[PDB]
RNA sequence: UGAAACUGUCCUUAGUGCAGAUCUUGGUGGUAGUAGCAAAUACUAAGAAGAGGAAAAAAACAUCUUAGAACUGAAGAGGAGA
């Protein structure tokens, strides 16, 4: 689980959504040690839901 | 170094000697990798093409298709004329 809420924090508004996208990214690499991330198509959705 | 013309003495002649004219024309510096590249709400994921996202996050990646999210808001950022 990934408390976004926590990186998110007052953020300029216009630019919240995309830098969702790229936390997740951040977390990957410091997890599965890999530079080469995909993101599946629904996860990309799911974020910009809102 | 350069590869085809030139020099010394005597007279004669003159478009004859430059550091300045905010001189004329051409070239080049320090400033300086500095000031900037900030109006028009806004981009993201997958794939294709390409030499052109690599990587100890080098955090950003132009074009096209699909999906998401959006703006002009019909006296329009639409469709047409002088």
């Amino acid at each position: 689980t990934i408390h976004m809420h926590a990186y998110l924090h007052k953020e300029s508004f216009k630019k919240r959504a995309p830098k969702a996208i790229k936390i997740i990214r951040f977390l990957a690499i410091k997890t599965m040690k890999t530079h080469v991330v995909k993101f599946d198509m629904g996860l990309n959705q799911f974020i910009w839901s809102q």
